[PDB]
């Protein structure tokens, strides 16, 4: 369990980033590492075999904004890239989800169209082959997974926010609603934490949002929970030593560099560093320190 950092890739301030930098809660450090090969904002973090992955994103520069399908590979044993098959599809504002060692991309935006489209990698094969589309197009989707089970939680459809969420079962590669959220969220983060989906903060049409609902699998009902500090959308979020961790976003006037921590026992969140910069649209995910 000892030595693992929270990654956190891309984001957007000014522009798309291609910042990669790692947390160390034990000690409170950060450490800025190999770049990205393309700046890219609104993409996703995972991590199977302890490589971290950086999937989908759009390159937001001066220079033209360009939706990527890209799957890039960070090895911390050698602080490098190395690019990995490309999806079938641009994918911004993706979500993505580890099930049994295969990344599943979820929605997403190409351009003005919004992806219900779902597609899965093999490591093991370097490929990626489409599966069931989801029942509803979907961008700035929440993605976790719980029991080997997916979940796309939220996001925007491409004329309403929505507070909508459903399951994909695959074994049968079909897709089934669930309960919705209370609340509408585009651009929250999702997570997994004991036996609850969290949906924390994103954004509803109206405003940034600092509540937190989180869903039961066996009761299939949402609650809240205590809210954020900080109200944010297109937050970074993952879940380490039992705690949910959110990274940045934006409050509505501010990219934040805050970092967050939730506690489940005490039903409290806590500031607990700051990132080197502010800024949206990170993918986050967590594996060994590099070397
Ligand atoms: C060209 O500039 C960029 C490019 C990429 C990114 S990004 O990679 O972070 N992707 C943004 C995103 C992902 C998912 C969901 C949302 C939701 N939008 C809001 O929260 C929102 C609403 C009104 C104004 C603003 C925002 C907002 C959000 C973040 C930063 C600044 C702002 C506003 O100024 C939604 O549309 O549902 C957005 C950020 C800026």
């Amino acid at each position: 369990k000892v030595g693992r950092l929270i990654y956190t890739a891309g984001g957007y301030f000014r522009q798309s980033l291609s910042y990669l930098e790692a947390y160390n809660p034990s000690n409170g450090s950060w450490l800025r590492l190999a770049d990205l090969q393309v700046p890219r904002s609104g993409l996703a973090g995972c991590v199977v075999g302890g490589l971290l992955y950086a999937v989908g994103g759009r390159n937001n520069s001066p220079d033209g904004n360009t939706d990527s399908s890209a799957l890039d590979c960070y090895n911390p044993m050698t602080n490098q890239w190395s690019p990995c098959a490309s999806m079938s599809v641009p994918r911004n504002r993706i979500g993505v989800g580890v099930i049994d060692g295969h990344i599943y991309a979820v929605g997403g935006s190409h351009g003005c169209i919004h992806h219900s489209s779902v597609e899965r990698y093999e490591p093991e094969r370097d490929e990626w082959h489409l599966v069931a589309p989801m029942l509803t197009r979907r961008i700035g989707v929440g993605v976790a997974v719980l029991n080997r089970l997916l979940y796309a939680v939220g996001g925007f459809d491409g004329t309403n926010r929505l507070n909508s969420a459903e399951c994909y079962y695959p074994e049968r590669n079909e897709w089934r609603m669930i309960t919705p959220m209370n609340t509408i969220r585009s651009g929250a983060g999702v997570c997994v934490l004991h036996n609850c989906i969290y949906a924390a903060g994103g954004y509803d049409g109206q405003d940034q949002l600092n509540s937190v609902e989180r869903y039961d699998v066996e009761t299939e009902t949402w609650t809240f929970v205590a809210p954020m500090r900080h109200h944010r959308s297109a937050l970074g979020i993952t879940v380490h030593q039992g705690k949910i961790y959110v990274l940045g976003g934006y409050d509505g006037h501010t990219f934040l560099d805050s970092v967050e921590c939730y506690d489940p026992d005490s039903d409290t969140w806590s500031e607990v560093t700051r990132m080197t910069s502010g800024r949206s649209g990170v993918g986050v995910a967590v594996t060994m320190e590099p070397c």
